[PDB]
């Protein structure tokens, strides 16, 4: 055996599982709202099942809590409220994991138990793009020496431990830098979903995915996410890179064939290793793994036993 | 704030706890002749509850493999019976570790709901000493290198996958070393304790600890476990003896303690800290 349940997309389909908490017509368009990327179909056949699975973890984690405290006399030291269930999202850059963390956040906010859902990517704690330079590490963006692990793992314990107040500074995914002075603050959410490329990297002691309660990683073939990178930054010309305060505007006058080379040698000296370095070797870390065929569908799931 | 709810013993004595945790012989099976090594009062006042507190994980993962389950549809692929609950333990040479583990595989194996809990030591998986020469790891035995960590990986994730059969290698204390040939056959466990120095520490990739449900890191302060460790291997074999002891400690125990074991403790779901006297003083548990 292997440590995980493998279904391919034919095998999920015939599962024929029940959506108890429906959506309509309406509710499913207004998903459409999420991104550019989003498939109703994916939606309603492979992510609402995918939040029921999650929300059963969610809950048997807030009755555990309850078990707990209730076995020990509800002492003075013990937490009134279970602390938040944070879900770890990882993979590629342009494997779609701020779309599939957005669609788990617009899912799971629909139960009571749980309607605070909090979505933080981890890009906000990237050093600006003057610090990056100032620490020799701009070549190196994304990869785990570019972002302040310190304060992210002070952000993540904050919360895991049940604060009331934990702050995040903000990137910019538009201007492709950090907002001076910018702040996320997140509150004892009922759910934080945790974003980024480096959320299931390990480190010598504590790891800030020591503090997750279930784990996505979302996966592709190398060459068909080098596709949709290549895709997204030819496209980035007339919309985020059209802005003359963005970091990346020197690109918004490539032709298509200058764009091309620029966006294959960014991801040939930058992406690609830091996918193939640093992010592909945290895959088998994560709860769940989803992998997307070269059109942008899930073809695989394997979830850990339980 | 803490990530962890703290008591000391005081505190925890005074908790009024939900179930009786009576202490009788029928409690006490597969405990018969605790030796020097633990009091009656220390498996009543902190071993029951802890049991009791672990066994609500346990059942509360074996529910929700039920409810999983039942929402998938029971399909082919998905297993028959929820996999092994893991439970790490871990801490220095001396610390405690075998009796912890010991206590709670007895007490564990209580319920109705898991009655069948196996224990595995680490140890099993160093590399014999004909092999540590080779490597010239004989002075860092325990180290994290000294151990066959493929091998270490393989057979956990052999357990967490559900399978019917996974085998470690057995290390013998009176012999000093692995006993070639000897294996110890693991069958599919309710729950399965897993022992040793190495438990909690970090590697690159899928690391043994991410197969853990929960996990214990068994403290003390550095000098108290020194004379543990000295008492220890005097009892095993005397000024000759505790010169022997020492060398062994400051050489090879201590420091692995300081650069390998203890930097883990953080990682543990669980921290119970002994006083001098081997009484535990202070539980630290995550806050759920």
């Amino acid at each position: 055996p292997s440590p995980y349940v493998e279904f391919d997309r034919r095998q999920w389909r015939a599962l024929r599982m029940s959506t108890p908490l429906a959506l309509t017509e309406e509710e499913l368009v207004g998903l459409r709202g999420l991104g550019e990327q989003i498939d109703l179909l994916e939606v309603e056949e492979v992510y609402l099942p995918l939040a029921r699975l999650i929300h059963l973890q969610v809950a048997a984690r807030q009755r555990l809590f309850a078990a707990t405290a209730e076995f020990l006399g509800e002492p003075q030291q013990n937490p009134d409220r279970p602390v938040p269930f944070i879900i770890g999202v990882a993979g590629s850059v342009a494997v779609g994991k701020s779309t599939t963390a957005r669609v788990l956040q617009a899912l799971l906010a629909r139960w009571d138990h749980h309607p605070r859902v909090d979505l933080v990517t981890t890009d906000g704690f990237l050093y600006p793009n003057a610090e990056l330079q100032r620490r020799n590490l701009m070549h190196r963006k994304g990869f785990p020496e570019s972002y302040n692990r310190r304060a992210l793992m002070r952000f993540v314990t904050s919360v895991k431990s049940g604060s009331d107040y934990a702050c995040a500074p903000v990137y910019s995914h538009l201007h492709y830098d950090i907002i001076p002075g910018a702040e996320q603050v997140v509150r004892h959410p009922d759910i934080l979903i945790l974003e980024g490329l480096n959320v299931l990297q390990t480190g010598p002691t504590l790891m800030v995915s020591d503090l997750f309660d279930f784990s996505l990683y979302v996966d592709a073939r190398i060459e068909d996410i080098e596709q949709w990178y290549v895709s997204r930054f030819l496209a980035m010309r007339t919309t985020a890179f059209a802005d003359p305060e963005s970091h990346a505007h020197h690109y918004a006058a490539f032709s298509d064939s200058q764009a091309v080379v620029a966006a294959r040698e960014i991801w040939r000296t930058i992406n690609r290793p830091n996918l193939v370095e640093n992010i592909l070797p945290t895959r088998p870390r994560a709860t769940l793994v989803l992998r997307k065929d070269a059109d942008h569908s899930i073809n695989r799931l394997r979830l850990r036993k339980l």
